[PDB]
C-alpha cells in the first residue's frame, strides 16, 4: 500500500516521496515541495509568503517549474550551454524545494548541506541534472536540501522604499527556505543545528550575503562559496541604479502609460512574464560581460551596508568558510560580448581588440581606472602578442569579478576570528565540450562536487570519478566538522595565504591567490576611485 | 723647451705638460681658460669669451673648482671624498682641459668631450677619476674636459629677468664646445667629429645639448651614461625656480629683480652654499635646488616634449645605467639606511622612504608606488624592502628616464646603443649590499684600472680595456662593436650587460617598472 521511510509530515502537513536508485544503493527523495505561497497576480515582486498548510498528502516526487527566466541562444544545441538551460517549464508558481535523504531514514540526527544555485541572479535552478543532489547523500550520509528563488526582475526589480517592489526578494525566498529546513528538516532525520550553505556564482553571492545579514546568520552554521563573494561588483546594486532599471524596465514594456510606485508596480503586475523577460537586458547602462540587470538592492534591510563594509567590519568567530575558484575564471564570460572571441576559433585577439575587451570587462571606470587595468596586465615585453593578450584580458574578468572578491572574502575573514580553507580548481574534465583555451572554465567544478561522474549514463574516466569521491569526502567532512581533512588541507590565512589545488593529483599547497593582480583591484583601485 | 707642449690656440700662447701612462706619454694641456671670471657683477651672467692674453699661459696643472657644497657624510671615506673638490673652490673657475697623444697628432683626431656629473650642485674636471690620459693614450683620441658653474652660480634663476636669467652653468657648458670648434684642431682634433659624453647631470646636461638647436651643431654623437634630461630632478619650472632663488635670498639676509641680484651679489660665494640645500620645498633624496630652467630660451620646452617632438634622423647615442642606481642615494635620507649596516629597514620606514624618494606626489600616486614595488606575498620582509626601495628611487630617477629617452629616440630616426653596468669593482669601499652603485663604471671607462700604483686586477684591466674600445668605436662611428652589441630599438628594447664576461644580449630597460612611471604615472598626476 505505502512506503513509509517515504512519508514525512511537515509543519503544513503531510508528503510523499519517491526511492531514487543510485550506483551505491536507495536513496529517499521529496522533490518539489511548496515552501512558500505562489508569487502570482497580486504577490509578484512581493516577499514570499509562507506556504499555508494543508490537508491530505502532497506529492513531493519530481522537480517542480523553474522560475521564469531568460533561456540562453548563443550556442543552439551546444551542451556546455544546455546544461545551464530550464529542463523543467517556466511558472512564476516556481518556490518550491527538495530533499535527498539516506534509505532508510537516518536514526540519529545528520549534518546537512543546502544547495543555493547560480546563474548570476537572472537564471538558475535546482532541478538541472548537475545539482542532482543523491549521489552526496549516498557517499556521505548527509541530507541534501536545494530551494528555488526568484531570479532577474521577478526577485530582484526593486523601486527601494516602496511596498509594492521593495527589493531582494529573491534572497528571502532563500531565507524562507532556511527556515523551512530550522523547522522541518529533523522529521527527514537531518540536524538543524548542524546547516553548512553552498552555492556557486551567484549562488556563492548569496551565501555570503546571508553570512553577512543578521536575520539569516542563525539559520545555518558553515558556508562554502564556489566562485563567488558577496562583494563581487556584479552582486549588488545601489539603491538609484536599481530604481533606475525599475523604472526603465518599465518604460519599454509601456508603464506608465516614473510617479507613484504603486501605479507603476501595478502596471508592471499587469503584464505577461515573458514580456519582462524579453526587455531585461536592455537596462543595463553599458556594452558589459559579467554584469547583471536586476541583483541584490543594498538598501539597509537585507544588507545594512555594503557586503565590503559588513565584510571588513564584521566579528566572524564560530564561523568556519569553504572557499575557492577554478582555474580559468574569466574565459566563459568573453565569448559573451568581448570582441573578437568565440568558442569556435581560438579567440586571437589584437592589442586594439585587447583594449576595447577591457572596458567591456570593467564597465563604468574612469578612463585612467581602465588605463591602470591596462597597464596592469600588459607585458611591456609583449604587448602585442595575441595569445597573451586572449589570456590577459581572460584573467582581467576573473580576478575583477570572482577571483580577488573570493580572495577579499577569505583573508578579511580570517584575520577577524573566522577558520578559512581556499582552494583552486585545476581539472579539466574529460567530457568538457568547450574548446582548450578556455582551460576549467567558470562552473564546471560543480559536477564533481555533486558526484556526477559517477552516473552510469555517463563517460567519465575511472580516474575522474575516484576524484569526484575525493571531493564529496572533503565536501562532507567539512559539512560535518567544519574542517576538510581526515597530505594535509591547512587553513588559508592573511599572512601565509595557503590554499590547494584540487586534480586528480595529491593536494598540493601553494601561496597567493592572485595575491599581486588582487592588491591591484583590493587595495589600490578602491582608493582611485575616490579620487 | 718642448714643441709639442707648446699651442698657439685664438687667444694666445699655451704651454702644457708631458704626463707618463703605462703605455706610453701623452700631452696635457690643463686649466685653460675659456671664458673671462664671472666674479663681481658678472655673478649669474651668462660667460662672456676670454679675452685675448699676451704671453704664454701656463697650461701645466688643474685649476680652481668652482663653488660647491663640499660632502661630510663619512669624512675620511674613499666612496664620498673621490667626489669631492681636489683643488681649492673659486668663482674664477671657467677653464678647461685638453688630452691629446703625444706627439700632438698631425692628423685629425676624434674628440670627446666630458662633461661631468654632481646634481647640478658639484662636481670637477679635476678629480681623479676623470683622467683622460688613458684614453687618450690606448685609443687616440682627443679629450677634453670643462668645469661649469654649479649650483646658485650656475642655475639660479629669476625668470624673465636680465640680471640672474638662469641656465648659465649650461652656456659655461656651451662655450667650451664652441671653444672646442675654434680651437682643438690646434691640437689635433677633428671638430667635425666630436662626441659629448657625460654622467648623472653630465648626461642631462648632453641630452640638453640634443635639444637645444644653439648646442646642436657643435657635436655629432652622445653618450648619457645612467642620467636623462627628462629625469624628474633635471629641470625645475619657472615659478619653482623664482620661488627658490627668493627664498635663497631670504635666507642670506637679502633684501624687485634687480635689488634682489644686487644684494645676493654682495654676499661671499661660501654664504650662498652654506644655505643652498634649505630652499628645497621638501625632505628628498635626489633632488637639488638649482637646476635647468624651463624658461622657452635653452629649452623651448620641456625636455619630454621635445623629446616625442623630435626628428632625430641622422643622430647616435649610447645610453645606459649602473645595476643599483638607488642605493647609493638611500643613505642620504632615507629612514633605516646606513653604508655601514645592513639596511635591512621596516615596513614602516620603506613606506616613509617612498615619500622621500618620490616628492611632491599626491597621497594617491604614492599609493601606486607602494602598490607596484610590494611583493603581496612577502609584504615585510626587510631584504625584499631594501631592495625595493633602492629600485623605486633608481628607476624613477634614472633607469626610467633613461628608458623613455632610449625608445623614443630610436622610434624617432636615431641609433641607440643601450648597456647595464653589471661589475663591482674589487677595490669598491661602499657595502656588498649597494651592489654595483652608481658612478662606479665612470673609472673603467676613463681606463683608471691601468693606473699600476691601483688594487684592480688583472681582469678588470682587460674589462676596462673593452670598455675604452666601445666608446672610442662609438666616438669614431656611431657604432660600438668591431658577440655583436645589437641596437637598442622600442620593440625589441635590446641592451647589454657589460662585466667580466662576454657581452649578453637581453631584453628590457625595466620595462614592467618603466611602464608605470612612463606611461601610467603622467596620466595619473594629470587628474
Ligand atoms: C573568430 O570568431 C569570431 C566570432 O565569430 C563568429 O564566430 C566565428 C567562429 C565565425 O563563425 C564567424 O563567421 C562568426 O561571425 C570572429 O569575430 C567576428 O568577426 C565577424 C567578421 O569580421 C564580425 O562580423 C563579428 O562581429 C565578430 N564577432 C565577435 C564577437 O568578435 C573573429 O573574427 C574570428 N577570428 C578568427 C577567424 O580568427
Ligand atoms: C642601521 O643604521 C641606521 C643609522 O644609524 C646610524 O648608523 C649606524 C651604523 C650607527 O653608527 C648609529 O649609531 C647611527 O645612528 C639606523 O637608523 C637609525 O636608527 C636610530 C636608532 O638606533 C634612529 O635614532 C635614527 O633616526 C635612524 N636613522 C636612520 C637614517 O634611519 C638603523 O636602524 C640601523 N639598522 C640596523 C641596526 O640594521
Ligand atoms: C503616495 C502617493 O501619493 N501616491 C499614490 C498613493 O497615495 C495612492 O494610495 C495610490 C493608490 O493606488 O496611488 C499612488
Amino acid at each position: 500500500r505505502e512506503d513509509a521511510e517515504l512519508l514525512v509530515t511537515v509543519r503544513g502537513g503531510r508528503l510523499r516521496g519517491i526511492r531514487l536508485k543510485t550506483p551505491g544503493g536507495p536513496v529517499s527523495a521529496f522533490l518539489g515541495i511548496p515552501f512558500a505561497e505562489p508569487p502570482m497576480g497580486p504577490r509578484r515582486f512581493l516577499p514570499p509568503e509562507p506556504k499555508q498548510p494543508w490537508s491530505g498528502v502532497v506529492d513531493a516526487t519530481t522537480f517542480q517549474s523553474v522560475c521564469y527566466q531568460y533561456v540562453d541562444t548563443l550556442y543552439p544545441g551546444f551542451e556546455g550551454t544546455e546544461m545551464w538551460n530550464p529542463n523543467r517549464e517556466l511558472s512564476e508558481d516556481c518556490l518550491y524545494l527538495n530533499v535527498w535523504t539516506p534509505y532508510p531514514r537516518p536514526t540519529s540526527p545528520t549534518p546537512v548541506l543546502v544547495w543555493i544555485y547560480g546563474g548570476g541572479f537572472y537564471s538558475g535552478a535546482s532541478s538541472l541534472d548537475v545539482y542532482d543532489g543523491r549521489f552526496l547523500v549516498q557517499a556521505e550520509r548527509t541530507v541534501l536540501v536545494s530551494m528555488n528563488y526568484r531570479v532577474g526582475a521577478f526577485g530582484f526589480l526593486a523601486l527601494p522604499g516602496s511596498r509594492e517592489a521593495p527589493g531582494n526578494v529573491g534572497l528571502l525566498d532563500q531565507r524562507l527556505a532556511l527556515q523551512w529546513v530550522q523547522e522541518n528538516v529533523a522529521a527527514f532525520g537531518g540536524d538543524p543545528t548542524s546547516v553548512t550553505l553552498f552555492g556557486e556564482s551567484a549562488g556563492a553571492a548569496s551565501v555570503g550575503m546571508h553570512l553577512l545579514s543578521p536575520p539569516s546568520r542563525g539559520l545555518f552554521h558553515r558556508a562554502v562559496l564556489q566562485s563567488g563573494a558577496p562583494n563581487g561588483p556584479w552582486a549588488t546594486v545601489g539603491m538609484g541604479e536599481a530604481r533606475r532599471r525599475a523604472t526603465q524596465l518599465a518604460h519599454l514594456v509601456g508603464c506608465p502609460p516614473g510617479g507613484n510606485d504603486t501605479e507603476l508596480v501595478a502596471c508592471l503586475r499587469t503584464r505577461p512574464a515573458q514580456v519582462l523577460v524579453n526587455h531585461e537586458w536592455h537596462v543595463l547602462p553599458q556594452e558589459s560581460v559579467f554584469r547583471f540587470s536586476f541583483v541584490p538592492v543594498v538598501d539597509g534591510d537585507f544588507l545594512s551596508d555594503t557586503p565590503e563594509a559588513l565584510i571588513n567590519a564584521g566579528d566572524f568567530h564560530g564561523l568556519q568558510v569553504l572557499v575557492g575558484v577554478v582555474k580559468d575564471e574569466g574565459s566563459y564570460f568573453l565569448v559573451y560580448g568581448a570582441p573578437g572571441f568565440s568558442k569556435d576559433n581560438e579567440s586571437l585577439i589584437s592589442r586594439a581588440e585587447f583594449l576595447a575587451g577591457v572596458r567591456v570587462g570593467v564597465p563604468q571606470v574612469s578612463d585612467l581606472a581602465a588605463e591602470a587595468v591596462v597597464l596592469h596586465y600588459t607585458d611591456w615585453l609583449h604587448p602585442e602578442d595575441p595569445a597573451r593578450l586572449r589570456e590577459a584580458l581572460s584573467d582581467v574578468v576573473g580576478d575583477h569579478n570572482v577571483v580577488c572578491p573570493v580572495a577579499q572574502l577569505a583573508g578579511r575573514l580570517a584575520a577577524q576570528g573566522a577558520r578559512v580553507y581556499a582552494y583552486v580548481f585545476e581539472h579539466r574534465a574529460s567530457t568538457l565540450s568547450w574548446p582548450l583555451w578556455m582551460g576549467v572554465p567558470h562552473g564546471y567544478e560543480i559536477e564533481f562536487i555533486f558526484g556526477i561522474p559517477l552516473d552510469p549514463s555517463r563517460n567519465y574516466t575511472a580516474e575522474e570519478k575516484i576524484f569526484a569521491q575525493r571531493l564529496m569526502r572533503y565536501w562532507a567532512n567539512f559539512a560535518r566538522t567544519g574542517d576538510p581533512n581526515e597530505p594535509q588541507w591547512p587553513p588559508y590565512t592573511a599572512g601565509a595565504q595557503q590554499y590547494v589545488s584540487l586534480d586528480l593529483r595529491p593536494l598540493e599547497v601553494r601561496r597567493g591567490l592572485r595575491a599581486q593582480a588582487c592588491a591591484f583591484w583590493n587595495r589600490f583601485l578602491p582608493k582611485l576611485l575616490s579620487a
